[PDB]
């Protein structure tokens, strides 16, 4: 058994998230065997286009995380300028070159903060 290096980081994040649940989203593994493939459930914010909505996105971490950012893709249909027709999310926190670029220090919380903000202002 060879453990991917970022496993400890990802496990800590998952646990930190589970012990500090947040309003408006839940994050977990699609498959407990696999720390690199997450799903995030996101509640559409009040007084927006998305109010009443609930959305599933996949957050997929590269095997060399945290040096490279995860990729995010909405699975539930959604309309947003930063979300392409495949569902892929185009957001600067997830672009390689503080929250306007990927830095190895960004956590899932940092990413979701940015995603929630972009929905609260389409």
């Amino acid at each position: 058994g060879l453990v991917p290096r970022g496993s400890l980081l990802l496990r800590r994040q998952l646990a930190e998230l589970n012990k500090n649940p947040v309003e408006g989203f839940s994050a977990g593994l699609i498959d407990d065997n696999d720390l690199y493939r997450w799903e995030v459930l996101i509640i559409g914010p009040p007084d927006t286009l998305y109010e009443g909505g609930v959305f599933k996105a996949h957050l997929t971490f590269p095997k060399d995380y945290p040096l490279r950012p995860p990729k995010m893709k909405f699975i539930t249909e959604i309309w947003h300028p930063n979300v392409d027709k495949n569902g892929d999310v185009c957001i600067s926190i997830l672009h390689e070159p503080p929250e306007e670029r990927w830095l190895p220090i960004h956590t899932v919380e940092t990413i979701m903060i940015s995603v929630i903000s972009m929905l609260a202002d389409p």
